[PDB]
């Protein structure tokens, strides 16, 4: 088992296999819309996608309402917000839990194998081409500090 064995409903309601990302590097991020981190993070994540997307990399953004309830809106609203405000071009998924008993199994996998579970919005896991977690950061770590770790993995 690895991260790319899991399935998730995308933000438009279409079920997808994360197998479609195998061979690629992924930055798996739990997102929120009303957070203090929201604007800086969405801007940095989109720039990350712009710069490293062409090197077989994606941000995989999963909305989550668990942390301060800063993602209360519908999947439709969240997508509209991300696309119109930040010109987001990375994959976005339907709102999920990332922690607790009801967490998405893919997020159970990332927490169990990394030893860290998300404790706020905008936690970030780096997944290697083979679907294994090689890094995890909390939202206070800048995308300037995360990015070089991603470029190390891409070709
Ligand atoms: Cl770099």
């Amino acid at each position: 088992q690895d991260f790319y064995d899991f399935k998730a409903v995308n933000i438009r309601g279409k079920l997808v296999s994360l197998e479609k990302y195998r061979g690629s590097v992924s930055l798996v991020v739990n997102v929120a819309s009303e957070c203090g981190f929201t604007d800086q993070h969405y801007r940095a994540l989109q720039q990350l996608q712009r710069d490293l997307g062409p090197h077989h990399f994606n941000v995989l953004a999963f909305p989550c309402n668990q942390f301060g309830q800063q993602e209360p809106d519908s999947n439709k609203e969240i997508e509209s917000f991300a696309r119109r405000t930040y010109s987001v071009s990375f994959p976005m998924f339907s709102k999920i839990a990332v922690t607790g008993t009801g967490a998405h199994p893919a997020f159970k996998y990332l927490a169990q194998t990394s030893g860290k579970e998300p404790t706020w919005n905008f936690w970030k896991y780096l997944v290697a081409p083979d679907g294994k977690v090689v890094g995890a950061w909390d939202p206070t770590v800048s995308v300037e500090e995360v990015r070089p770790q991603i470029t190390a993995l891409v070709r």
